[PDB]
């Protein structure tokens, strides 16, 4: 059976317990932690591409008030449907399964200025999602998984000083 397991789940949950935050900038910022997954149950002989996108979690934005995240108003129109293609794509099942698949180079941005970045709305919550697309398939088979441990709020600057400190501690 296909299994796509979050790596460093305990590390992600340390961030989630605080409410995780990811910086978005004009030129784009790499994530910490990095999204990494282990894969079993692909056809080792088949070819697949791995995609990453971010699902909007709420019908509202968030705000950090008196050290707490609370509902912060009506949402901005949904960020454009941006997909990040893992640079090892396309590749054999055996490639994806031999070692964890890391999305170390994806950049999160608040400005459409190219460079395969992902645009997110500041103060909105997102859940990372990985897609596995089968190559050369007339049915264009795709399998999608979200990682609830990896939910975060996009921010232009860290709100929670405990997040600032955790980013420094573990990175
Ligand atoms: C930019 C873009 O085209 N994104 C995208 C579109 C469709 C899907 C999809 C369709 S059926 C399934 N499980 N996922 C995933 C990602
Ligand atoms: C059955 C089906 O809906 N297949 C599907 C959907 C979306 C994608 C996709 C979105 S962005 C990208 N590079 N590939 C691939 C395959």
């Amino acid at each position: 059976e296909l299994r796509v397991g979050l790596e460093e789940s305990e590390l992600w949950l340390r961030f989630k317990e605080l409410t995780n935050e990811m910086i978005v900038t004009k030129n784009g910022r790499r994530m910490f932690p990095v999204l990494k997954v282990n894969v079993s149950g692909l056809d080792p002989n088949a070819m697949y591409s791995f995609l990453l996108d971010f699902v909007a979690a709420d019908n509202h934005r968030w705000k950090y008030v008196n050290g707490e995240w609370v509902p912060g108003g009506k949402p901005e129109p949904q960020a454009p449907s941006c997909v990040y293609i893992h640079p090892d794509s396309p590749n054999f099942g055996a490639h994806w399964m031999k070692a964890p698949v890391s999305f170390s180079k994806v950049k999160l941005t608040n400005k459409l200025n190219g460079g395969g970045q992902i645009m997110l709305n500041s103060l909105h919550k997102y859940e990372p999602r990985i897609h596995i697309v089968r190559v050369g398939d007339p049915q264009r088979m795709i399998t999608s998984h979200c990682f609830p441990e990896t939910q975060f709020i996009a921010v232009t600057a860290y709100q929670n000083e405990e997040i600032t400190a955790l980013k420094i501690k573990y990175n």
